């Protein structure tokens, strides 16, 4: 059997102590620790899901009564353990995949959607030749109206901003405030782009100090927010999701703990207590979260990531509960194997 | 602060109970997790170490006195978290190291270090463009004096032999037996390197059921050896190292615990029992082992690997002692960061 800290859960079939004897599987086609980016329809009628396969091209898992595998990018496309993150926005529908290229520059695969057409195409942001710190971490928005900014670690170890819209293409954007870990993950969200106000965006990563930390553009430019988190693990995976709830905007933030299970904070009026959302540990890997209003102002959430021993799982926050059955995801081929908890000596 | 499991010690200095308070160094020009192959010299007198830096390339640290970094190969030409695996052969003490291209292909660099000569080259190899499953790790030896093989895990995950020698260069060899875990950690030692041949080469590995097993090469084939572990963490870490002690090969197998802390297990005459070297959790991620025996006859060793935060750790078996303190080789800019234990 593989062995694993008795006093961790490794599944939800676990014991309620921690892992005592089980069986959990093992997806080698999926790279390990891959990155993930995901979106859910603002209906919640279908999801999308990006991850990188084990032999590098970049995958998709798209569900509508059932989840179905793609291959979007061929090996060769993205640097082996990219960064993902996308958006959607335009005129047509426009999926916007950002990932790093093996020469560590910024790139973008797009895919119209719009009245079932599936144009696809290299965005214009590969012709900027945008290189970047070669453990950057992606994050992307975008502000309605043509405009997109991708966020990305310079060479130096800020953030950087580069930005789209207005005629210009693609410009460097602000370096933002702050003093960010080397290879922090990122991820930036749109505040409110359901109101009619002027934009706000909120974006967190982890600092030199090992704090969570928070940035904010209103009203003319970014500084440093309010949401701190003065502890938090050596470079913790990082995923942020904004949904209105009661009309008035939502936002989650996950990281992972000590021992790698989930944790949570929300803001709506004022930041709540970070909360674990459940027990059990996932592979300290990248985590991504994505949500929706329903149609009585509750807001779904569903989080991907990286799942003993190998799979991508989805957890699911659904009518206000996180349920307790955690689906897997398969990408490929798999296989079991026998864990048994494991004491210290 | 970084938090840490308070029930484990990141570092030497940590309390002995576990991590309280501490400051521990982040080099964020190493790979992390980088891939480590390594040799010291058979006199001890000067060490080789090589790694990845984090913007891919391949790096080297030589230790004559003092560690000196350089880099061997460029950008581009290794794939980002390539697996890594080095031996010295020949009349011109050449280094060769083996790592995976972009498009998961053998490929091989070679060093002549004899006479103070800086000879450097691709080796024939990369001609050969050996497609290899994508999260291959790597292991090599040498016999004979002219021989070569490399150990890699091929795209049905069975573990396979690439041979270079008796005037044929390379070709493919042996199907190893045995169902390895995907991905599994390799490495592969010469039982006695003084140009015995037949040779008696000994590797170590984890299975599809997380147990570590043991291939063995005597005259008829490969076989799979007594040495078993039932249990060990998924995707351990796995180094082994020979060096005679006493006129006995004395087989060095490593791996880490569920805690990563480091497991040694010593065949001798045969195999003792696994025991932990130290209590310190280093980076779960590849580690590798070297030796060279003493004058006294007495083995010595070097293991090198990514401690907490993220540095290249040297941990010393000397006369017969790991020795305390564990010194870090710095390979580019780092940072401070403090350290705190946690419960839940």
């Amino acid at each position: 059997p593989v062995e694993f800290p008795k006093s961790l859960r490794a599944s939800s079939h676990s014991s309620e102590g921690g892992t005592t004897k089980e069986e959990d599987i093992y997806g080698y086609e999926l790279l390990y620790r891959s990155a993930f980016a995901s979106y859910i329809a603002p209906t919640g009628a279908w999801n999308l899901v990006w991850f990188q396969a084990a032999d590098g091209s970049i995958k998709q898992a798209r569900w509508y009564g059932e989840w179905v595998i793609s291959t979007v990018l061929a090996p060769g496309k993205a640097l082996q353990g990219t960064p993902l993150t996308a958006l959607l926005w335009g005129p047509q529908d426009t999926v916007a995949l950002y990932y790093l290229s093996p020469q560590f520059e910024l790139q973008e695969w797009c895919w119209d959607t719009k009245n079932g057409a599936d144009n696809k195409y290299d965005g214009a942001l590969n012709a900027a030749k945008v290189k970047v710190a070669p453990y950057s971490k992606l994050g992307a928005v975008s502000f309605g109206g043509a405009n997109l900014a991708v966020y990305y670690q310079g060479t130096n170890n800020k953030l950087e901003e580069y930005t789209f819209g207005g005629g210009q293409g693609w410009k460097k954007g602000a370096t933002l405030p702050g003093d960010p870990l080397p290879g922090t993950y990122i991820s930036f969200v749109n505040r409110n782009k359901w109101d009619a106000n002027p934009p706000s965006i909120a974006g967190y990563f982890q600092t030199v100090t090992g704090s969570l930390a928070e940035q904010v553009w209103e009203t003319g430019g970014w500084r440093i927010g309010q949401f701190v988190i003065p502890a938090a693990p050596f470079l913790t995976p990082i995923s942020a999701t904004v949904s209105p709830e009661k009309d008035f905007p939502k936002i989650h933030v996950y990281w992972l703990s000590v021992e790698s299970t989930i944790i949570e904070s929300v803001n709506w009026h004022g930041w709540k207590a970070p909360k674990q959302i459940d027990n059990i540990s996932v592979v300290k890997a990248d985590i991504s979260a994505t949500s929706f209003t329903r149609d009585d102002g509750t807001v779904d959430v569903r989080i991907y990531g990286t799942a003993q021993l190998n799979v991508l799982f989805e957890r699911i926050f659904r009518y206000g509960v996180w349920e307790e059955k955690i689906h897997s995801i398969s990408v490929g081929k798999e296989i079991p194997i026998e864990v048994v908890g494991v004491a210290a000596a």
